[PDB]
């Protein structure tokens, strides 16, 4: 300990940690990377709820990110930045339950609001160690204390035989909850305020934030929530108990595992990690995009009912939420399975290809429902136009899966006492390597929120760097106060709360805040109010 | 004896009357018999041609109006009285009217034939709004209008029977059409240039002559104003007509087909009219009990099947709608609606209204209509709900059937011109909220604003002149554009890709694209697949 930097030695419940002094553009920050918050969920602990980390002795080195949770690695376009930046940047292992802390350097004098980030990746991938999730900018410029955790994905995190003890389901949400409990117990050691914790997340991260909102034990572990482009309701974020059982049973069958729950899980346990990954996609009921095999399950425990039933009957009075979407939520998903679509051409499609694409984007639709979608999205002045058909296909996937479930969520939370703020994110990064026709794709607001444009060596424009500063300001103000608006700041335009009466939300882009009314309101009535009844009768 | 008012037709000699038009004299020949009176045992039967007469037949007045229900919703109000019979009611009513220039056209003149509307249960060729003198005088047109049988009298069918075969009101129209072929040259008309035009049930009539072979050699061009033979109200199936005829008979104490019609023929006219409205299967508006039947004869198949398979290559058609087709219909049955208040309604009332406006809708289809017409920023605003109700009725019954017809005729070789009429008459007595109601362009097409004693504005007099010019240019050439006027924009043909149509209002022609295209996709393409 003699010669170490005194500002980097911290004790937590399990013992002593040494962090690292990192350079941010404006000055130094403190990082504590790869803190274990759980016993390594390996061997007989696969599929199992996580157990609190046993204390170590000596000084645990927390200067590097730890292993990423075992997952499928995207290889659709090897070498391409657009996909590689989401791929694991550390070795895969089932031994992966670690979290990461960024704080100002020196650590703040007085209790500081805490941001907890939950990554996305369809519940089958992701990592808290990705460059785009780097907490140094928020820690340095805003003084934030930032935490992000690994949680198990795919089979390891969500394979379930509901009702059993050996694979209860939702263990990936349980990992996240453990990390939240860790933050309650330990964040003060870092100068964080456990009495002011904001969750934020994008995609499946956002659906996770959503599920902590809807799960009572989690509710005492945070105060405010930010859902970016993801919701707990909707067609992909959860499965019924029955459907989870079918999928788990089929996967077991496909890897050579024969009847009752104990035998079946013991055999899966047993199989090499890569084996479960190699077969994970084979268990989906239909040809489809935006569907993932192993997701949170409606177990009657972590989720005591469907998310739809819970948002409809909950009282959300003590709650402040920020929710929003990007302009082109669906575009990037199309190249993963809709024929006619590719990142290396303009992807102009015919009416045939559009109808075939709808059956893949809306796998649960009968021929009547699919016709309804195709008719709703047709441009009747130019019904054969391949540019519009291509943008229709993107909007279908984007609206059904993200925009309309978000609009629905905002509407329910507002109606039942929550303070809600809503945005559509509309700026395409000058650095984006996906094609122009993809517009502003899923995930590309992250990036600005974490303030990467502030790095002089990333080649963003000055306007983009200013924009990043604005977004960090809204996000941390929300964390700080429950309100994204700057209280001191006279000259600026105000971001109003979303309400059922006025349906007000804001545009985030290079221009000042513009207030808009109704979030794809006509189309969301189609998806949220009409389409369900069609699929019912 | 004025020689310009003496004409010899095939049935004998006729004498008309010199009328005053603001510009000058016209010749009128009113009450020319074109058929034997369909009385007694000819009730419900095809018309037979009129027997020859002797001496000189006095054709100087409108004859009886065909027996029909008379609207008593608002007694003595102009808005409804102007559509009511203005002559005596009678089963003896098969008379037609002819206006020509004075003196009579020197050279063969294109002929316009007017077929009145009135839901197939009413109307007369004798209403002031159908006055042919203006078109005759200003544009030099030969105009013909005929009475045809309506209600039980024109349309009660026992399909398959000798004695009530159905569609006899259309056969009356056809007989008047053949009569024009045989006689109009005596008036200086050109039997080689005949244009049908009609509004509402009369537009549906025109459309049926387009879809019926024997009619097709009696006219060259057609105008369909605010109605079509396709759509939910213009035809019934053979089975549905038999159901209705049998029910009417039962309601009047009658009694095999022969015995049932025999007893119906013994019933006074008014006893039949009395129970006319009790036979509809559902409480509804924009539905009429006795309309053309798909008999397998006049109509060899449903209008939809016929427009989908027809070759319409030698045909020109003008079609259009007024801006607020459904509004006038709401006060005739929808709870919450009245001409004497602003008719602000609730959401509950909108759905109750949809059940009456779209009577064939299931709960789910009714929900689809309601969801589609809702304004999602103000889902409770009473003004929008009221206007939506009007749009549901207008789109479902008129606008979207018109769009379908236009699309099909153009896809299959017809030259098609389409319009939306958007001028509300300064003289109109319906309330402002009704906008521009069903029927209210006829006024202008006939050129009534050219009458100084009616005091339309000067701008309306000019407007009326433009529309008379369009309509007769079209009758003259199958194209409403003025073949010597070198002025923009030209009214372009409606085609299935560009979907160009024009708005007729006080301002010059504006070309628009897509006739409520999104909404018509809902009615024409989704909603049927739903039921
Ligand atoms: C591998 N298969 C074909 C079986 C499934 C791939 C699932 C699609 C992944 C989403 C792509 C969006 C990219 C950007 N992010 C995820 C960051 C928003």
């Amino acid at each position: 300990e003699g010669r170490e930097d005194p500002q980097l030695l911290v004790r937590v419940r399990g013992g002593q940690l040494r962090g690292i002094r990192l350079k941010a553009p404006g000055g130094p920050v403190s990082a504590f990377l790869g803190i274990p918050f759980a016993e390594p969920p390996v061997g007989s602990r696969r599929f199992m709820p996580p157990e609190p980390k046993r204390p170590w002795s000596g000084v645990l080195d927390a200067t590097t990110f730890q292993n990423v949770c075992y997952q499928y690695v995207d290889t659709l376009y090897p070498g391409f930045e657009g996909t590689e930046m989401w791929n694991p940047n550390r070795e895969l292992s089932e031994d992966c339950l670690y979290l990461n802390v960024w704080t100002p350097y020196p650590r703040p004098a007085s209790p500081t609001p805490v941001l907890i980030w939950i990554y996305g990746g369809g519940f089958y991938s992701g990592a808290a160690s990705l460059d785009v999730y780097d907490g140094r900018f928020l820690a340095q410029v805003e003084g934030a204390v930032l935490v992000s955790m690994n949680y198990r994905v795919g089979t390891f995190g969500f394979l379930a035989l509901p009702g059993s003890r050996e694979a209860p389901g939702n263990v990936g949400l349980l990992d996240q909850r453990l990390a939240l409990q860790w933050v309650q117990e330990n964040i003060a050691a870092f100068g964080g305020d456990p009495m002011s914790v904001t969750l934020f997340g994008e995609s499946a991260g956002a659906a996770s934030v959503g599920m902590h909102i809807l799960s009572l034990p989690s509710r005492s572990l945070f105060h405010r929530a930010v859902l970016q482009s993801g919701t707990p309701n909707g067609p992909w974020a959860t499965v019924s108990a029955g459907e989870a059982r079918r999928r788990a049973t089929l996967l077991a069958r496909l890897v050579g595992c024969p009847g009752n729950d104990t035998e079946l899980i013991a055999c899966l346990r047993t199989r090499p990690a890569q084996d479960l990954v190699d077969h994970e996609w084979h268990v989906l009921p239909q040809e489809s995009i935006f569907r993932f095999s192993f997701v949170p399950v409606v177990d009657g425990d972590f989720l005591s009912d469907t998310p739809e039933a819970l948002i409809n009957t909950g009282d959300f009075q003590d709650l402040q939420v920020l929710v929003g979407v990007v302009k082109d939520e669906g575009s990037a998903f199309l190249v993963y399975g809709v024929p006619g679509f590719s990142k290396d051409n303009e992807s102009l499609i015919s009416r045939a290809q559009f109808l075939a694409g709808v059956r893949i984007g809306v796998p649960q639709a009968s021929d009547l429902a699919a016709e309804a979608v195709v008719l709703h999205y047709t441009d009747w002045l130019h019904p054969e136009d391949p540019t519009h058909l291509r943008d229709a296909m993107s909007a279908v996937v984007g609206d059904h899966n993200v925009v309309c479930p978000v609009a629905q969520l905002a509407g329910r939370l507002a109606a039942q006492g929550a303070r809600v703020y809503a945005y559509i994110f509309e700026h395409r990064a000058s650095t984006l390597t996906w094609p122009l026709w993809m517009g502003v794709p899923h995930g590309y607001e992250i990036e600005f929120i974490f303030g990467l444009p502030l790095d002089p060596s990333l080649n963003y424009t000055t306007e983009e760097r200013i924009f990043a500063q604005r977004l960090m300001k809204y996000w941390t103000n929300f964390a700080r106060t429950g309100d994204p608006n700057d209280p001191r700041d006279s000259k600026s335009p105000q971001w109003p709360p979303y309400t059922t009466a006025a349906q007000q939300y804001v545009s985030l882009n290079l221009k000042p805040l513009e207030v808009r009314r109704g979030l794809r309101a006509q189309t969301c009535a189609f998806w949220n109010r009409f389409l369900p009844k069609l699929l019912s009768a």
